[PDB]
């Protein structure tokens, strides 16, 4: 605990060489990343060698910052060091709270139907940049599982149960019926979730963090966890009369497209581990095959 924030005291001292720390907290973690608020003003981002790495994450705040026209902030990178083997990216805290299920019922109507177009207008903002200079950033999700799905056939599949491998197949075949992957293609967060949106003293939307997973790639990906029922997110309604307010979109794919990606989580779980060489993320998969598989 206390000697993971004074290995990273070090190395933003030794990093960046004028900036001082004069206190450092952990405030959030990922499996391959920690984070840590450091002066209680910066927010630092770091990462060890995994699969990589934030130099993407870098250049899409760059190119942010030079073309939103917006007053939602999104972070601003004063701070960054890129290595094969360590990552450091830091920006100034944006202040505010973070949307919840429990914030989100306290709402008026009116409250809640305000936030609804803040996203929605953050959102038809960046879906509708012109993001040849980010061009390098695309991501193609149903090549991307087909690709994955060979790997799985390279080393595990054959060790799979029949229930693990009908499941698989099962999703295999929706892939290559599905037409979602045929629409629209934009520069989209690809990780909007309420958890990376921050609300203002007045509960509207302030703030958005964590473009670490964007690219160029469905429109219907920044509607995935707006649409998600879950404890986490709010609800199924919230994204829907958000997509209404965003408009220009076929929303029963964007629903198809959401539980796709939901069908698809299991295998994506069981690719990280294969991956990652991680056997804990491996069995974590399979065990929820059996969870869904046996679900009513
Ligand atoms: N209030 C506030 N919190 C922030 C800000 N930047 C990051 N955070 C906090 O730090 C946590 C982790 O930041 P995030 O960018 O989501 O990183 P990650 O998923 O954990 N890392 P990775 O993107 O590499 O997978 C967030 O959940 C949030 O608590 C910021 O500008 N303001
Ligand atoms: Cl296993
Ligand atoms: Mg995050
Ligand atoms: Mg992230």
């Amino acid at each position: 605990n206390a000697t993971n924030v004074k290995a990273m005291k070090y190395l933003i001292e030794h990093y960046f060489d004028n900036f001082k720390v004069d206190s450092i907290e952990i405030i959030g973690s990922g499996y391959d990343s920690v984070a840590y608020l450091v002066n209680n003003e910066y927010i630092f981002k770091t990462k060890f060698s995994t699969n990589k790495g934030y130099a993407k994450e870098k250049a899409i705040y760059n190119f942010l910052n030079t073309n939103l026209e917006t007053n939602v902030k999104i972070p601003n990178i004063e701070y960054s060091y890129i290595s094969d083997e360590l990552s450091i990216l830091g920006y100034k805290e944006i202040k505010g709270t973070f949307l919840t299920p429990e914030i989100y019922s306290t709402m008026s109507e009116e409250e809640q139907n305000l936030l609804k177009r803040d996203i929605a207008s953050f959102l038809r903002q960046m879906h509708g940049l012109d993001y040849t200079d980010i061009s390098e950033c695309t991501i193609d999700n149903k090549q991307n599982v087909l690709e994955e799905y060979i790997l799985l056939r390279e080393t595990i599949y054959n060790d799979l149960t029949d229930i693990e491998k009908d499941y698989i197949e099962s999703f295999m075949e929706r892939l290559n019926a599905t037409t979602v992957f045929e629409g629209k293609k934009c520069l989209c967060h690809n990780d909007f979730s309420c958890n990376h949106l921050l609300l203002d003293g007045n509960n509207r939307l302030t703030g958005i963090i964590d473009f670490g997973d964007s690219g160029i790639i469905d429109e219907y990906c920044d509607f995935i966890y707006l649409l998600e029922d879950s404890e986490e997110e709010i609800g199924t309604n919230f994204g829907e009369d958000i997509l209404r307010m965003y408009g220009n979109i076929d929303i029963e794919k964007a629903k198809e497209y959401q539980d796709i990606v939901e069908e698809y989580y299991p295998i994506e779980t069981i690719v990280y581990g294969i991956k990652n060489i991680k056997q804990e993320f491996i069995e974590n998969g399979r065990k929820e095959i059996y969870k869904r598989t046996y679900k009513d």
